[PDB]
């Protein structure tokens, strides 16, 4: 059930580097197919006549490459910077914000300059030191789902673990974490979980784990250590959401009782779509429930880039209050981080 791509993309340059070596030993081990590719953001050949068929081989396809760009995006309001070890995602869900982000490749890419990264991502700190800084691992990609190919995330907590004024966190879909679970983290990472409700998890999450499936690796993370927390998003006001998240809320408590959840934190983050979203995802899920009218929609315009379209003041306000209310009722103590 973990990832295993199908096709394997290397940057010749990667090779240099002792990830690129490890995973182009792994992979002819494996048999798998392997091609070469001048720049990571640029693979050609990849199968399927159509638009479709090119989109799911994609989504199939590891790209091994370098970071090149080493100044970090900021990742507000999630943290003050995005560290790049990986951009990209197995997963198919309908909603997917980071398939009509600019620049963005449906395929999945590691980058194998770890020591590149981790030395920037120190500048970053020394330079807001004695204040901290939070990096975000998973703004463009599902790191976790990734990474017991890699082990670059494990890497990364080391790392930050062994800082005094960094701080890591990622939000995952996925339940494959058993090989995180003995990392030095030294209580400097937050691990997350994507939560939602029946509807939203059976309609629009498919090829990823199960509710279930990512309450058991909350546990084993939470065991191991780490800080834990959850993501609600995409919040999606669908038939019936009052009810269904009212349950979520309800199920997430009874999976966790026992445990201390006094540092519990909760992010909440309301469903949005640019205007390009339609075409692309009616293409991708020809047959999905996913409501993408922007009539009933407040738009807010981009500042460099373009906006997105949320939900009107009065049906977000009505979101916030009604998530506030079951959090406060479930879980008293454990600390909202936003709503956006
Ligand atoms: C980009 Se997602 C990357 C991390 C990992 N692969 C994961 O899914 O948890 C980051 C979060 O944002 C949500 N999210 C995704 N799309 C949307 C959206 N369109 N509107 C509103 N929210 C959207 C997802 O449910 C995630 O909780
Ligand atoms: S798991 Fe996260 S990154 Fe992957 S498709 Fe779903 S929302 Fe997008």
């Amino acid at each position: 059930k973990p990832f295993v791509p199908k096709l394997v993309y290397f940057e010749p340059e990667a090779l240099s580097y002792p990830l690129g070596k490890e995973l182009y030993e792994k992979f002819t081990q494996m048999g798998i197919k392997i091609r070469e590719t001048t720049s990571h953001n640029q693979v050609r050949g990849i199968p399927g006549e159509t638009e479709l068929a090119r989109y799911r081989n994609a989504k199939s396809t590891l790209v091994v490459g370098v970071r090149r760009t080493l100044k970090f995006d900021s990742s507000k309001p999630s943290a003050e910077y995005a560290i790049p070890l990986a951009t990209g995602c197995m997963g198919h869900c309908h909603y997917c914000y980071l398939q009509t982000t600019l620049g963005s490749k449906p395929y999945i890419r590691v980058y194998v300059n770890l020591d590149d990264i981790f030395a920037q991502a120190q500048k970053y700190i020394n330079e807001r030191a004695p204040e901290i800084t939070r990096f975000e691992a998973a703004a463009t990609s599902d790191i976790v789902g990734i990474d017991h190919l890699t082990h670059s995330l494990k890497k990364a907590i080391e790392f930050i673990g062994a800082t005094d004024y960094g701080r890591l966190r990622f939000v995952t879909k996925y339940e494959h974490v058993d090989h995180l679970l003995d990392a030095r983290h030294n209580g400097k990472t937050r691990f997350r979980f994507s939560i939602n409700s029946r509807y939203v998890i059976n309609h629009f999450e498919p090829g990823t784990s199960s509710f279930d499936g990512r309450l058991a690796a909350a546990r084993k993370v939470a065991g191991a250590g780490y800080k834990l927390g959850f993501v609600v998003a995409p919040i999606y006001r669908h038939e019936g959401w009052e009810r269904g998240y009212f349950e979520l809320f309800q199920e997430l408590a009874r999976q966790l009782e026992g445990m201390d959840l006094s540092d519990l934190t909760f992010e909440l983050i309301q469903h949005r779509f640019t205007k390009p979203a339609k075409r692309v995802i009616e293409q991708r899920y020809p047959k999905t429930r996913l409501d993408l009218d922007e009539t009933k929609r407040k738009y807010k315009w981009g500042r460099y880039g373009i906006g997105k379209y949320v939900y009107r003041d009065e049906e977000a306000k009505e979101l916030e209050d009604t998530m506030r209310r079951y959090i406060e009722q479930f879980f008293p103590g454990a600390y909202v981080q936003y709503f956006t």
